[PDB]
């Protein structure tokens, strides 16, 4: 029910994650910025098939 996730098991031998554990800080900041740019590129993705040249090549048909 509780902490379902996974891959948070390292090798239990040296886990020195404290070096990067003073980014998670400022790591939440930077991740949401490369988060926003990616939802940009998904915009173009309609694009391909939006625009003034029927470029969706999409039609629904009934079977008889």
């Amino acid at each position: 029910l509780d902490r379902w996730y996974l891959g948070g098991s390292p090798k239990g031998d040296v886990d020195p994650f404290y070096y990067d554990y003073e980014t998670v800080r400022n790591g939440g900041l930077i991740f949401a910025g490369l988060a926003f740019i990616v939802g940009l590129l998904i915009l173009l993705s309609r694009r391909f098939r939006s625009g003034g040249n029927k470029k969706r090549r999409q039609i629904n048909e009934d079977e008889p």
